[PDB]
């Protein structure tokens, strides 16, 4: 919250200047280097339940845009996989780039993907949202990568509804949106500590990253790269290349829940 953004003044290397945790111990993004993953067996097999998922809204905060959740009951709950407990679907939103040759934030043996989706949801034994990313296992981010390919049918609406949030500010209605609709085949996964991606970057996450990528087509991708970072009224800045680059790892293990 303030000045920060992607731009070459305000921009990932600037951030630790107002947010010093930006040089901590366990930031976000990382390179998942898939011959140093460990294989778990004592990882459990992912539980989503996005069934009951009750979608409101769609904002561009002049980041991204978020598509908002009803997180006021249990609907929508990330469970198993490396986690204890129960987490809610509370947002998601996507960071890309330019061009698709770069956009993702993990990255796979130095392999940048077009874009990398964040289903974000918030551990229930704290209550809300705000109280649970001041705790080390507030939150848990389901991570999809996006190659640029065949079309993703559940991606459209999403697409669509663009030209109607283009700046900063700017929401729409968005609901009866089915989230289930951008998940891969596979729910195999690498998983590690870590943090928000963006400011403040509170060490308050469970990563839990999908190895199989989603394919969209060139015409969705470009579609996200006509939003504005900018409101309204003001200089026409594209909304490309929010994202951050990968972090040291440091004392961290990457483990995966596949052989
Ligand atoms: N890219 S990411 O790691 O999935 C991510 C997810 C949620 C946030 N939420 S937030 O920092 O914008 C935020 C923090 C506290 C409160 Br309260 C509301 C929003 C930031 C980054
Ligand atoms: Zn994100």
């Amino acid at each position: 919250a303030h000045h920060w953004g992607y731009g070459k003044h305000n921009g990932p290397e600037h951030w630790h200047k107002d947010f010093p945790i930006a040089k901590g111990e366990r930031q976000s993004p990382v390179d998942i280097d898939t011959h140093t993953a460990k294989y778990d067996p004592s990882l459990k097999p992912l539980s989503v339940s996005y069934d009951q998922a009750t979608s409101l809204r769609i904002l561009n905060n002049g980041h991204a845009f978020n598509v908002e959740f009803d997180d006021s009951q249990d609907k929508a709950v990330l469970k198993g996989g490396p986690l204890d407990g129960t987490y809610r679907l509370i947002q998601f939103h996507f960071h890309w780039g330019s061009l698709d040759g770069q956009g993702s934030e993990h990255t796979v043996d130095k392999k940048k993907y077009a874009a990398e989706l964040h289903l974000v949801h918030w551990n229930t034994k704290y209550g809300d949202f705000g109280k649970a990313v001041q705790q080390p296992d507030g939150l848990a981010v389901l991570g999809i990568f996006l190659k640029v390919g065949s079309a993703k049918p559940g991606l459209q609406k999403v697409v669509d509804v663009l030209d109607s949030i283009k700046t900063k500010g700017k929401s729409a209605d968005f609901t009866n949106f089915d989230p289930r609709g951008l998940l891969p085949e596979s729910l195999d996964y690498w998983t590690y500590p870590g943090s928000l991606t963006t400011p403040p970057l509170l060490e308050c996450v469970t990563w839990i990253v999908l190895k199989e990528p989603i394919s969209v087509s060139s015409e969705q991708v470009l579609k996200f790269r006509k939003l504005n970072f900018n409101g309204e009224g003001e200089p026409e800045e594209l909304m490309v290349d929010n994202w951050r680059p990968a972090q040291p790892l440091k004392n961290r293990q990457i483990k995966a829940s596949f052989k």
